[PDB]
């Protein structure tokens, strides 16, 4: 709770507390769409969110986390590059100060206005805390946001943010359907990587959807009204909470589509 996104505590500093920041499988990365190899071996991706059950939303001083009840076999990601089954625990976003930046992954160096991360843990390790200690512990579905038409399924999120403005505030947040945040297509890129915030663990199979979602300007402007600070400290708007692209280091990015 000293790391952040600023000049003196941002991404270029994180390696001091977290040496893995300079590791061999760090995220995000630029997705070079011409270099990515179509992989006919990938099985169909399966997103089964019909029983997802949200519990709460928290401003953690970095982003806001929508946390789900993951105590039962509900809200599962499987197939694609995955072996076994991964359970949804939370989602969050990364976004910019301006529409021209905000995403963590880039596509041929293109930055989107924001990116959504749906975080799932491998059920073979029994819970999230043990899964993050394993190289195949997590599967994160990444979805790019562009500014245009509103996303009606985002509006419940946008409307609770005024209740969690500052670091440490949380609220009850039930019956949120994450299916309303998906694009039409499940075409994706996949590669082995890491968490994009400290502790930067190399435990993620990344699945980045090719098709962005559209959100309105007014929706992302409400993201940018959150605060990094806690109440009673100077106001610092919660913007630019994205780590830039890291070295690919001879990993391969595979495409699900030709
Ligand atoms: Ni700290
Ligand atoms: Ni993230």
């Amino acid at each position: 709770h000293h790391w952040g996104y600023g000049k003196h505590n941002g991404p270029e500093h994180w390696h001091k507390d977290f040496p893995i920041a300079k590791g061999e499988r760090q995220s995000p990365v630029d997705i070079d769409t011409h270099t990515a190899k179509y992989d006919p071996s990938l099985k169909p991706l399966s997103v089964s969110y019909d029983q997802a059950t949200s519990l709460r939303i928290l401003n953690n001083g970095h982003a806001f986390n929508v946390e789900f009840d993951d105590s039962q076999d509900k809200a599962v990601l499987k197939g694609g590059p995955l072996d076994g089954t991964y359970r949804l625990i939370q989602f969050h976003f990364h976004w910019g100060s301006l529409d021209g930046q905000g995403s963590e992954h880039t596509v041929d160096k293109k930055k989107y206005a924001a990116e959504l991360h749906l975080v799932h843990w491998n059920t073979k390790y029994g819970d999230f805390g043990k899964a993050v200690q394993q190289p195949d512990g997590l599967a994160v579905l990444g979805i790019f946001l562009k500014v245009g038409s509103a996303k009606p399924g985002l509006q419940k999120v946008v409307d609770v943010l005024d209740s969690i403005k500052t670091k440490g505030k949380s609220a009850d947040f039930t019956n949120f359907d994450p299916r309303g945040l998906l694009p039409e297509s499940l075409d994706y890129w996949t590669y082995p990587g890491s968490l994009t915030t400290p502790p930067l663990l190399e435990c993620v199979t990344w699945i980045v959807l090719k098709e962005p979602i559209s959100v309105s300007s007014e929706q992302v402007l409400k993201f940018r009204k959150l605060n990094f600070n806690g109440e009673g400290e100077p106001e610092e708007l919660m913007v630019d909470n994205w780590r830039p692209a890291q070295p690919l280091k001879n990993r391969q990015i595979k495409a699900s589509f030709k």
